[PDB]
């Protein structure tokens, strides 16, 4: 209940906002169905939860969260599990939703996603558009040769992903090299058939 | 009314913390005035409400309040989208009341501001007066040299600004060059009218 | 009274929290037990509390409730209590449950840890198991090699301790250089017991 | 109302902390003295309400409360407004009790302070006691040397004081080099009279 009249005090102050600032009906609608889509009527202050909790409680959490896009990529399935945990432990949960731009080309990107759930389209400057979804990850690229980003994203449908900062990119990939080099093989061959090469790769 | 009330409870603790110290009378006015012109009856916590969005609602959320100034600033109005959403989702929201001095001369500084609404002067040491209005911006040169404010700004009626920081626009211009050497041209030829010139631009 | 409601008020927004998330019944009684033996029934804010004395009062306060530590470990037991003190104003009292993996061997360190309460096991990769309890602390030799964790600790039992993290461990340090050297001297001599020397000691 | 209602409910969970930890009776009586002469029976929340403010307003409040200790520094009061501004802008208020070791020699300093109200002790190694008083400042020589505190300094009377994080001093200082160097004259001669000397003055 509580967790529940907290997402409704929230939502509330979206509503009393957008309304001062006079954003289009349309545009409300949307927010509306953003906040549905994305805390489904409940809203926690996770911050301080898993903040009162230790390593190995907020480890062992993630990981259980996290089980079903943990057995959908083969980059984790994989891996060692110490690298997933520290990979899953600095993931922010994120929503998009359909005809949402996550990524545009040409720009400096500062986070890479993990798909749990949806379709998302990556798109050339070149036009060619290529189906991503549950299982696959994307915006590495960038953040691998630090140059711009190489395509862009956009959200086919509602679109649960797990987003991963630059910097805490490199943490993790500092300390698993082999990771990053895993990163970089399926990086080569992503750009190879967009018609692009990158000697930092 | 919860935003109103927020206001209002808000107002209340700045009240009596000027009664506190004991601020003067026409100081007390000045904050009353400020809060009305500032805040305009209602207060919302930002950060908290954006915060729970994403990437492309926000984007378009400060796309969709900063219009008009995109609309009165040669600068953004021909620019790429992405160079002006980038700017735009970095500003701070300021108003200044008549006489303060935002920026003065011969000292570091940490922002630069654009203007919405409301008319400046631009007052070197030797005198001179210059006035600017809505769609111009001011405060960039030092950020660009990284030098010292080359004049001040004086607030000549209520100002309704959008402040850049230094780091906030350092990011962005690294982005975009060109809008970079956008700004020196600018820079230079104000600098010339001041009887100045900086090797650095 | 004020404390205790806040105690249950924080518990009952973790119950709804893994009750969202669908946590498993088992995992739910360690989080309950975990709150228990963690908070005793009482919530505080320390970080507000604390931060409204100041540095003396603080300091004060730390060394009063560290007392028994101090007096079990070593190290600071003989140091200098300015030292001790720099030490104990950065410490941070955290609890970890029997079976629960404190640190693992291979990975990256960012913190140490002093025990007041609870023993632990330090565990190699070629197996070998050593106790430690009251009085000792683990996990300093990353730190100070900037290598990677020697071996894994485990809690034996309920564990109460008291983590620096690495940047404050260095900071320290770097002001008391013979504390650094003793930690090395002890670092050293457990390196060589389980088979391993760094030159970087 | 509200500020009152405010400091009884703080020190309310000051009390209960102090109680939950068991902290001495004397000590106790410290902590009940101290916020008694810090908050006067008030709490307010200044990060939240001068953050509602703007450069301007905050600087004329600075100003304003900082009257009599700009008057009271010799320092301040013949400097440029703008250096003063600088400097009062980044004062935090402190109240230290009788007894208090404000600074302990042979430690890295943090922070610099300015007498507004109160007497303290400078205290050296091979004895010697200095008093200061309103209208001096103490703690700037580790500061300026990036060395060590030369001195203890001894609470001798309550103390209200304005302290300045060592990020903050070098922040103004870099600049307003002419006033660095002003305190580098006083330190030198303050050094020579406790039998030291250093070339990085
Ligand atoms: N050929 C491809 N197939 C699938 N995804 C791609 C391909 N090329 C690029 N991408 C993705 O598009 C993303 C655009 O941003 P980045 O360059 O950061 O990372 C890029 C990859 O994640
Ligand atoms: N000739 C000018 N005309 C208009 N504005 C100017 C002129 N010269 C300087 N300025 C502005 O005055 C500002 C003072 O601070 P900055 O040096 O950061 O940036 C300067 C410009 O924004
Ligand atoms: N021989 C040993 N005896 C006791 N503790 C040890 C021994 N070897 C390693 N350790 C501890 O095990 C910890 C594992 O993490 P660190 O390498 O950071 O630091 C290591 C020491 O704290
Ligand atoms: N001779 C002196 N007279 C007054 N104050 C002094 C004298 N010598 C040192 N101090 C102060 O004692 C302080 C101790 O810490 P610091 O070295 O940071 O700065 C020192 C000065 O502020």
């Amino acid at each position: 209940d509580s967790s529940r009249r907290q997402y409704q005090e929230k939502y509330k102050q979206v509503e009393q906002y957008m309304s001062f600032h006079k954003l289009p009906a349309d545009f409300r609608q949307k927010i509306h169905d953003y906040y549905e889509h994305r805390y489904q009527g409940k809203m926690f202050d996770e911050d301080s939860i898993l903040g009162e909790l230790n390593g190995p409680l907020r480890e062992e959490i993630v990981n259980f969260n996290c089980r079903k896009l943990v057995a959908s990529m083969p980059l984790f399935a994989n891996a060692d599990p110490n690298f997933v945990t520290a990979m899953l432990t600095k993931l922010k949960f994120e929503v998009f939703q359909p005809g949402d731009y996550i990524i545009r080309e040409g720009t400096i990107g500062k986070k890479m996603y993990f798909i749990q759930h949806g379709v998302v389209s990556v798109l050339t400057k070149g036009n060619k558009e290529m189906k991503l979804s549950d299982g696959s990850y994307f915006g590495e690229i960038c953040l691998l040769t630090r140059g711009r980003r190489t395509a862009s994203v956009r959200a086919d449908t509602y679109c649960r992903l797990y987003s991963l900062s630059v910097d805490n990119f490199n943490e993790v990939l500092e300390e698993y090299p082999m990771m990053r080099r895993a990163f970089e093989t399926v990086a080569i061959d992503r750009l190879d058939r967009i018609g692009k090469k990158n000697s930092i790769l």
